[PDB]
């Protein structure tokens, strides 16, 4: 009863399943899974990354990962404008889908494999790695727990600078068509999964956007790039409470700044993925000794006695992959429900489409 | 000399006592005189007129504006008075040094405006944020260049000073009697340093809300017509995109009036609560690639007035003698003194197109 | 063709071990080494967590692992008083050695077991992992590089508090016969190992040392604590240049402050591992820009790239083990020496214990 | 009954001083200390320093200063190898007496100046500015509150690089008999008043020392420096509790880093002066809260409220003179006893000597 495991690419997130789900066991317990099928292309690199990441063998043919028999879940980390196609030939072939974000360029895809995923009666989640670190696990349980109060406003931000160079060449993923939403969807996804985990689900979004490099170097001309580099928008909850959200592909400095705050009646949490094992929690105390809290991460927090019994040993990024490969595992046991599956990550697709939307038309975009 | 009368000895009136005491300390030139404190009561005025070493201290502000022995005044009275006094002030033929906001209304704001216009003397408003060495530093780095070109503004400031329900209700909780809440307490600060910054805004999406919509009132409770916080979406008159936010319910948050530049090659990062550091990215070699963490020094605008050392904290108390000195310099022609009236009253249109946004759902335009 | 592995013990170091060994093949490359032999006591337990771990078979004999002929390296992560016996039984059946720090309780221990490394000719490496991250790797470069000069100062601490607790029970870890040394060898020896690794090699210390917490709760008594909680000492490198040192398992609040800062002629580097994706690079610069540079941990940086191409998706305290783990692969290949092996290691067990004995004499001891 | 003041220099701390003099009545009520006479060279620097400060006069003569029938309290800022004549001419012109660190140039000095201090029977205070700050003042009052439990170990630097440039030039500051100590004399002492104010006294010192930058530029030419960059040293309390303490004028990237931690049964207190509005306290807590607390500065700590009524607003490195000023005021009135007068800076000036002593000779130092 060992799962058997399908891997289709090997790049930044192909290999970050594939060290996930080479250790998920070694961490929480239970039967190994099975590493048996991983498609890559070319063919001689999809040979040699199988040997080296354990998999009984590499192929060329991304079907063969969906349809062999021995799988019986699929891990899908090919470029955005092959989620739809890949993720709906696993789910007709009968196996379950941890399908990297975003789901696909359009809410109009995505809404086709939202309806595949509930017809095929297999268990589905989404890459959305920043909502698997024990500070934030921990964070919102705190609030679950009345630890701030009630929630009275959320700020959240998403800086990198990896298009930040004007030189960096032009690509599909510039292009609406074949790369869809920009910034809002490389980073932009990420704040939402972390965001409704907090605040619950977005009611209205107002946004704006900007394009800072406009056009880049294609093969010795320039092409336009047609999304955006860094975009902003003010929220309102469906519990009325307010927010504040932005992200960018151009901000200089930002590694990976992934960043919130939930205000509260009775408390603030704020959060820096730079930092990912830090949590700061306010709550009022007597004037002498009242302040902020460090909570530095350790096995009092959801997930990391798996992988340490000692706090203060720094959880990393790639842990958190770890984390994700075992809740889909439980949830394909039947002995946990994953998020987000298609349905919950649909919505998700709405939220960053609608802040798309609103920017382009200058009108709030309201939702349910 | 400048001779000075001084209206409230509070908060603001305190912060300027020392500033008006220590500016020929740490500028040079002849100190000012301090000449009439006006407190009320009479009591208190006396006392705090030795203490703080005014010449005399009196109970009626009108006659302390039209001494001739006075040249400047500084007004430190709540929000609601500062029209009535700015105007005397200005008819007296004084320069004046009025504490922000301007007024409650933008009305009352383009009236001081005017009288400010027709006075012929120098006005600036107590907006001290954009008198810290960091904040002058950035200023002069932005036009050096060393980010590139402003791309994004993020801005904050969040205070938790109402953020305890128990805390009773007030006349400056009202619309009619208070203006803005958080607004008109905090935004005004951050919209001080952001057109600073920035330049213009040119347009405004804003959102608010009351947290705490009731508060104790005589055994009974009385209800908060005020925001006690308030976020934008900017867009400035250059086109470039803000966020924007304050708030007086931020619970932990002391002073905390943060604010970033992204540029197309360099962020610039600051937090008052951290006065004495100003973030700066610009792009290195891959091995030492990373933001450089500049600590308050003599390098940096005002900063070798108070101290030959780097490293020795400035204050926030400081920024009112640097805020003193440009007033001087002003009143002496060596120097435009930032904001004026009329600088002023584009801050006091901005957080009441804000406040507007909010009720309306529409976004503003200026 | 691939590396046999043995694992003895499946503790804090066993599984971080197994982890290692799970994912080597996965960052570097190469063959995934075979997972042989798993022991541990009792069989039951070696037994289940062979299974989850991925190992071949468990055994609740480890004389019997290290001798199995499809063994080619041992993992030794048991308690300080067995390393001896069993480093010694691997090296004599002919097998390399990854042992955990320290190295035993004595010098003397020490002495037999670095000998008995010498006479094999199977390659060493001690558990030394602090030395093996991102961040202190580009440190060392840096220095060799010239970016601060010439050392002037070393200043370094490693403070955590799992015994700060006076209510924590006794345990037969607090004697000097069953312990050995109490927080110069569980802490001490990590700094030392980071010391001269930045430095070079001690010359001589100046040391104090105290058990601030005297007795311990123990069978409804108590029983009297007999190594030290904290210890400092001044240090003398071979270079001349001057150290502080110190570390403590009762410092509260401090969870794995393994904090080090290296002042130089041209400018100073600072670390501390419970911010270990952080670097600090002070070097002149023109006065309106001048302070400190955070470097944060990227493919720039030794080893980062194996784990992820992204710049600051934090590096974590595993991934640590998973760098040491190739560094021995490399070693047994003869394509690159690991340190520190068994006679770099004992020069760090006469470093500590000497710290110990200046306390104890309140004489400064020479090492040269 | 207002205070006379006169004030022999006006660099670095005859400035902090002056700043300080003119604001301790607003900050603290009662009388504005009346400021009679400033003393600096030449006579012109001196003329035109006291009119910008507020002096009713300047002269180039500090003994003029000293002697004045207007001066109560006399505040000396000149250089350390003046600061013995100074303080003992103005106790014994009957002055009380704000002295900078450090008290002189060697033990012998600051015993003669601890002497004429008891004969004078007049108030003194060292300016130890860094024990005036509301985070390190709250400190002191939550150790022995028992916030920390019972301290186990103390750990404190001075790191600062205004000596680290090699070309800066060579000056008498840098010869031990005109200069006295080297980082010891200008950071250490700083770290001792705080230390012991911490921890109580010092028993028994171990301490290593270097000069990294033995030969400066001296008018084209070179000249040795005598006395030390960096020093380092463990600790033993008269309590019979560890510390460690070091300073450097070398330390790179460093301005203002006094930093230190107090290390107890329940809890740590942790403190850096280049972030002078924090104060770090741990204590144990519930495992899902547990961790340190950022303290922000504010009016719940000694002294702020004095300056703002409004915490977060950072309190600066001039105000601690403020303070100071405020405490020896309050002292010359019968109101308070400040700290340290020259009989508990003549032990600082002992501790600090020692430590040099046992860098000098390898050989611990006991007290
Ligand atoms: N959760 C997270 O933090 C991150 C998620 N991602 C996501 O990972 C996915 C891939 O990222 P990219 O930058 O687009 O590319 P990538 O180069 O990082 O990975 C794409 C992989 O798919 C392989 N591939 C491409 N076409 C294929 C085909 N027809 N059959 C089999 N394999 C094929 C490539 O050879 C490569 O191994 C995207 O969905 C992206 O949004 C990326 C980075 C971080
Ligand atoms: N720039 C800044 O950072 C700050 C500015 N402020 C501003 O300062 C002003 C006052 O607020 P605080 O100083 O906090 O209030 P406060 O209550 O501390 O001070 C107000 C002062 O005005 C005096 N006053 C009231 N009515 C008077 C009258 N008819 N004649 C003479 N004196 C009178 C009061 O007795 C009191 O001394 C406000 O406009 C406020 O917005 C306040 C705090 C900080
Ligand atoms: N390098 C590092 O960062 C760390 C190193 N260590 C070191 O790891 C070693 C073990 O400590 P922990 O892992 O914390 O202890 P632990 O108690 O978590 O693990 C000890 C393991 O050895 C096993 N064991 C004991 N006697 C055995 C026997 N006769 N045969 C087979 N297995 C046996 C135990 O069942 C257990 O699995 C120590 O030498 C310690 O100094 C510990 C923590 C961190
Ligand atoms: N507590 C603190 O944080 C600090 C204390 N200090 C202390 O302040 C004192 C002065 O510092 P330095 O660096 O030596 O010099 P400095 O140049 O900063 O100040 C010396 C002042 O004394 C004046 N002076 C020199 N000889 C004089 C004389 N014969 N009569 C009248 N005035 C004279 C100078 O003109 C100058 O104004 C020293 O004791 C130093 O330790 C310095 C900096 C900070
Ligand atoms: O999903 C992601 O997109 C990458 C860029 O495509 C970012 O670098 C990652 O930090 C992020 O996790
Ligand atoms: O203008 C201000 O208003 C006060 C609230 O009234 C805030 O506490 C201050 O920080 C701020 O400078
Ligand atoms: O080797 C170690 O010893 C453990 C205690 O035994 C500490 O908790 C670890 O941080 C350290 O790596
Ligand atoms: O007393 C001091 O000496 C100066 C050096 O002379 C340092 O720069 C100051 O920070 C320190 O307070």
């Amino acid at each position: 009863k060992a799962l058997g495991v399908a891997l289709i690419g090997t790049g930044f997130m192909g290999k970050c399943h594939a060290m996930a789900w080479r250790n998920v066991a070694t961490a929480f317990g239970g039967l190994p899974p099975r590493l048996e099928v991983l498609a890559d292309m070319p063919a001689d690199k999809a040979h040699s990354l199988a040997s080296s990441f354990g998999f009984a063998r590499g192929t060329a043919d991304w079907r063969e990962a969906v349809s062999d028999p021995a799988v019986d879940v699929v891990s899908i980390t090919t470029p955005n404008g092959l989620h739809r196609e890949m993720a709906e030939a696993a789910l007709a072939a009968g196996k379950h889908v941890w399908l990297e974000k975003p789901m696909a360029l359009s809410v109009e895809d995505a809404q086709a494999m939202e309806a595949a995923a509930r017809a095929s009666d297999r268990r589905t989640i989404i890459g959305y790695n920043y909502t698997r670190s024990p500070a934030f696990r921990a964070a919102v349980d705190l609030i679950a727990e009345g630890a701030i109060g009630r929630p009275i406003h959320f700020r959240g931000m998403y800086d990198e600078d990896y298009m930040a160079d004007p030189d960096l060449p032009w690509s599909w993923a510039l292009t609406r068509k074949d790369g869809g939403l920009g910034a809002l969807g490389d980073l932009g996804c990420h704040l939402v999964s972390v965001m409704v985990s907090l605040m619950g689900p977005v009611a209205r979004v107002y946004a704006q956007a900007d394009t800072v490099i406009t056009d880049r170097p294609h093969q010795g001309g320039t092409a336009r790039v047609e999304n955006e580099d860094q975009a902003q928008a003010l929220i309102r909850f469906a519990s009325g409470t307010s927010g504040e959200f932005s992200c960018s592909r151009v901000a200089r400095g930002y590694r990976c700044r992934l960043a919130w705050e939930v205000q509260g009646t009775e408390g603030t949490l704020r959060f820096d993925q730079e930092r990912m094992n830090e949590l700061w929690l306010y709550q009022p105390g007597r004037p002498e000794i009242d302040g902020f809290r460090r909570i530095l991460t350790g096995p009092a927090q959801p997930g990391f006695a798996a992988f340490c019994p000692g706090g203060g040993h720094n959880f990393g990024f790639n842990e958190q992959k770890v984390v994700e490969a075992e809740m889909l595992r439980q949830a394909i046991a039947g002995r946990g429900k994953a998020w987000p599956d298609f349905t919950d990550g649909l919505t998700i697709e709405r939220v960053i489409h609608g802040m798309a939307t609103s920017a382009q038309t200058g009108q709030p975009v309201n939702f349910l």
